[PDB]
């Protein structure tokens, strides 16, 4: 089995609205996401993602709730990118363009599915449920997915 690497993702979610970013260069470029990035050394995986929130939109949230975890493995890529999700909502602070990214609100019935990453059609619709889950993906390049599997979970 493949090594792991630690990474995060944060969705800002309000009662009508998600606010994402444009990736400007880098993993995943061009589409909209949550912030985050890898958990460095001696952080917890959780103040690693409130780090990133701030670094990539400027904003600052003292508790984020974890709602997921999902495993990304590409074909030809010997790491698996290891991806705890959070969410919160409650922000402190406008969201500000960084070098990683441009921040969007999305009205909840605008989530821009065909500008996101194509696993993100499966969990993302749970963690608007306020559903707990587990997944992972294999991915052949950027577009395609060759396996996965998805589990709604009581604890993540
Ligand atoms: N929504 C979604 N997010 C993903 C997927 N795969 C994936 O790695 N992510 C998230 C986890 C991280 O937030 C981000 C990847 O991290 P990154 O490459 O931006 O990390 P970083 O900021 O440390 O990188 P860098 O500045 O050194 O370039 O994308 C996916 O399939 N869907
Ligand atoms: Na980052
Ligand atoms: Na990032
Ligand atoms: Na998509």
């Amino acid at each position: 089995m493949k090594a792991s690497r630690l990474y995060t993702l944060v969705l800002v979610l309000q009662p009508q609205r998600v606010l994402l970013g444009m990736k400007k260069r880098g993993f995943g470029a061009g589409r909209w996401n949550g912030f985050g990035g890898k958990v460095q050394e001696g952080e917890t995986i959780e103040d690693g993602a409130r780090r990133e929130l701030q670094e990539e939109s400027g904003l600052t949230v003292d508790a984020l709730h974890k709602v997921g975890q999902i495993v990304f493995e590409f074909v030809g890529e010997p790491e698996l990118m290891d991806v705890h999700v959070f969410c919160t909502d409650s922000i402190q602070g406008t969201p500000v363009e960084s070098d990683e990214m441009r921040p969007c609100w999305f009205q909840l019935d605008q989530i821009p599915f065909k500008d996101m990453w194509p696993d993100d059609s499966y969990w993302f619709p749970l963690l608007l449920q306020k559903k707990k889950f587990h997944g992972y993906f294999k991915f052949q390049g950027q577009d395609t997915i060759l396996d996965y599997t998805l589990r709604e979970v009581d604890t993540v």
